[PDB]
């Protein structure tokens, strides 16, 4: 159906394997999977900002950016360590001894309604498994609430498909 060239990445949501995903210190009442979609519950930590999020990609894609934010209360992740090409997963000790592939200090503008975290695709040229460990928050809160989480980018090599239409617009 026609064709065109423009800047339009994908959240890779449908490319994530929720069946192979893994969460650390996940609340009992709240799930770490409900914070993946915009329309769902939130993920509240029952300890502190020391939760981990594993992601298993069935196909090797490219992490050009990451959308990490929280609820509308004032609790969002700031200093998060990103890991890729892991042997299977990331723990609390393994996330401390070993350094992340990127790791950035998310700001209020990165965890807002349209917050965006520009990563370095140069390192995620081809990743099959990515993990994110929460260290600190925006205002050093006691806990980080996750509401929306995804990976912006594109597959290293896919077919000629089509999607993503309509959307908001401002002056």
């Amino acid at each position: 159906g026609s064709s065109g060239s423009s800047g339009g990445y994908m959240d890779l949501m449908p490319f994530i394997n929720k069946a192979g995903c893994e969460c650390l210190n996940e609340s009992d009442e709240h799930g770490f999977d409900n914070c993946l979609r915009k329309d769902t519950t939130f993920l509240e930590s029952d300890c502190d900002e020391q939760l981990l999020i594993t992601v298993a990609f069935n196909q090797p894609v490219k992490l050009y950016s990451m959308k990490f934010q929280g609820p509308d209360n004032g609790q969002g992740p700031k200093y998060v360590k990103i890991f890729i090409n892991l042997p299977r997963s990331m723990d609390f000790e393994e996330a401390e001894r070993s350094e992340p592939t990127q790791a950035l200090e998310l700001t209020e503008d990165d965890i807002k309604e349209d917050g965006i975290v520009p990563l370095r695709y140069v390192k995620f040229q081809n990743v099959n498994s990515v993990t994110i460990f929460v260290q600190s928050n925006q205002g050093e809160e006691e806990t980080t609430r996750i509401s929306y989480f995804t990976f912006i980018g594109t597959p290293v090599q896919a077919t000629n498909m089509n999607d993503f239409k309509s959307g908001p617009s401002s002056g």
